[PDB]
């Protein structure tokens, strides 16, 4: 019953206290509140960029969209998974509920990481690259990451050295990612306004932070050992916290970086 992960393994094992689980809670809701709130700002701003740029708009909304509605169902699944017993006084996993399942979360990040690597092909100008071979890249070791750290997540309970080796293949497509993601930011500050430069120095930043918080956060209950203090309902807590920070980073304020970065690019800034 509390086999699948280490939320239901926790919830099944030790409970959630009040606190907990509704933090917990509060920030999965929070999650997907922005996300709302950040498909409303990709469409009306839509218009304050140039045509040929408005690919990347586009790609935000769709990306809003699917992380809006998937933090949605996954906020739903915490809250229904666990119930509150008086005996102890602490929420424990619900046999008559679903159980908590990762499934949203792996599923939005299937669809949204080949979108976001899509999308600044749309704001930035590639230099020696070919478009089609850029995009290919991405796609493959996007989907092969995702794909790698799903099969690994499978076994963080029963099989803890299948989760890391798993978690490890995905950091290998990951690296990859990252290496054709600065080769892209690169050849798209040259020729380009320094303001524009500056930008781009930003999401490269925010791109690779944000991103690494996802490995972190798989990693998160273990960092502190196996009888460390994350390997609890505080592991749970910072694991949630720190998706929730990256979904928001990665998707919202990327977004809003490659708009302004596409606005700085406009045919009325040219001389
Ligand atoms: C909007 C959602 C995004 C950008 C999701 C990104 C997810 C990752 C970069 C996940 C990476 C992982 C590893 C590199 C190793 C461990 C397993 C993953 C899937 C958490
Ligand atoms: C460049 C200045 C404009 C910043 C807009 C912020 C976008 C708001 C999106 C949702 C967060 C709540």
């Amino acid at each position: 019953l509390g086999n699948a992960n280490f939320e239901n393994f926790i919830g099944a094992t030790e409970g959630f206290s009040e606190i907990a689980y509704q933090f917990t809670s509060h920030i999965l809701t929070l999650g997907y509140a922005v996300m709302l709130a950040g498909l409303l700002y990709f469409i009306l701003t839509i218009k304050n960029v140039d045509k040929k740029f408005q690919m990347s708009n586009i790609l935000s909304a769709v990306v809003m969209v699917s992380a809006f509605l998937l933090l949605y169902a996954q906020a739903q699944n915490w809250t229904s998974s666990f119930t509150f017993n008086e005996e102890v006084g602490r929420y424990f996993l619900d046999p008559s509920g679903d159980l908590f399942n990762n499934g949203y979360r792996y599923l939005n990040w299937l669809i949204d990481v080949p979108m976001l690597l899509f999308q600044i092909l749309f704001v930035v100008s590639l230099t020696t690259s070919k478009f089609s071979s850029v995009r290919n890249q991405f796609w493959f070791s996007g989907a092969m990451m995702i794909i790698t750290g799903y099969i690994g997540q499978f076994y963080e309970v029963s099989n803890l050295t299948a989760f890391l080796v798993w978690g490890a293949i995905s950091s290998a497509f990951f690296f990859h990612i990252l290496w054709v993601m600065k080769k892209v930011i690169n050849e798209g500050k040259e020729g380009i306004s320094p303001a524009g430069q500056k930008i781009l120095s930003n999401i490269w930043i925010l791109f690779l932070i944000s991103w690494t918080l996802y490995p972190g956060a798989y990693l998160m209950p273990y960092l502190t050992g196996v009888d460390g203090f994350l390997y609890s309902e505080d592991g749970v807590m910072a694991r949630q916290l720190v998706y929730t920070i990256a979904d928001v980073s990665s998707k919202v304020i990327y977004g809003v970086l490659l708009g302004n970065l596409a606005i700085t690019l406009s045919k009325n800034k040219e001389l």
